[PDB]
């Protein structure tokens, strides 16, 4: 491995802490930039049974992050360690979590319709700076949404159709038909994602299509069928969703429009309830 000298950090640096989730943990970095500064930061390394494959696998998705670039709605990378050891990705820390987690915390026994409102705006704002950057995510979902203290929405990413995410949910939920049964992925393929993404945050972190198993997904897809307009949700964003969830991958809106709607759409929605 070569010293990249743009990130890396030497090890004497970080003090590595609690497992947040490879593997990820929580970690202090002595002098990032003052060197007399500790910043809070979150590692991923290799698991004490990784495969050659797994190595090349954290090195691609470094290089990777080095060239997308920094944006206040993505998760960024801060440095690495590359020479004399395991190789140890870092990136920003977000405190308060992942997006499901941190809806599903704030739900009545707290969130304003304009704060919602705002995390879509966010979310859609860091998607359409990957797009700008010739990427396409192919796994947009809460899950993959990070939090920070300050409550800045950072899209981050941590194949079987059966296999189940920690919480017993399944990834195919979040697929557009046509990537999901032609393997065609796109912004478009994207962009319906995030219309099952809205209506995560709609629902403040619910589950789509619980107790649907794949084979009976498959039959809702391939029928129309479209989710059911969460409660507190307006006509105008339920139909933003709706055509997120276009059958004509050209027909669906572009994350630039998205973008432009949400803006609008924040600045008209009161904060009072
Ligand atoms: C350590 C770490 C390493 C890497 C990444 C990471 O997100 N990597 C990433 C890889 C690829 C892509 C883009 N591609 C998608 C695939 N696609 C096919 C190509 C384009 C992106 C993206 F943001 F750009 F989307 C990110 C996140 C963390 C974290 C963390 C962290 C911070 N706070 C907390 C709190 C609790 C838990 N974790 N945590």
């Amino acid at each position: 491995l070569p010293e990249d000298p743009r990130w890396e950090l030497p090890r004497d640096r970080l003090v590595l802490g609690k497992p947040l989730g490879g593997q990820v943990v929580l970690a202090e970095a002595i002098g990032l930039d003052k060197p007399n500064r500790v910043t809070k930061v979150a590692v991923k390394m290799l698991k004490s049974d990784a495969t050659e494959k797994d190595l090349s696998d954290l090195i691609s998705e470094m290089e990777m992050m080095k060239m997308i670039g920094k944006h206040k709605n993505i998760i960024n990378l801060l440095g690495a360690c590359t020479q004399d050891g395991p190789l140890y990705v870092i990136v920003e820390y977000a405190s308060k979590g992942n997006l499901r987690e941190y809806l599903q915390a704030r739900r009545p026994p707290q969130l304003s319709s304009k704060d919602l409102v705002s995390c879509a705006y966010q979310v859609a704002r860091g998607m359409e700076y990957l797009a700008s950057k010739k990427c396409i995510h192919r796994d947009l979902a809460a899950r993959n949404v990070l939090v920070t203290e300050d409550n800045v929405m950072k899209i981050a990413d941590f194949i079987d159709y059966y296999k189940k995410t920690t919480n017993g949910r399944l990834p195919v939920k979040w697929m557009a038909p046509e990537a999901l049964f032609d393997r065609i992925y796109t912004h478009q393929s994207d962009v319906w994602s995030f219309g099952v993404l809205l209506w995560e945050i709609f629902t403040l972190g619910g589950s789509p299509y619980p107790g649907v198993p794949v084979e009976e997904l498959f039959k809702l897809l391939k029928e129309g069928h479209r989710m059911d307009k969460p409660s507190n949700c307006t006509n105008e964003l339920y139909m933003m969703m709706r055509d997120c969830w276009h059958a004509v991958p050209s027909q669906r809106p572009t994350f630039k429009q998205l973008v432009e709607d949400l803006d609008r759409i924040v600045a008209l929605t009161s904060n009072q309830e």
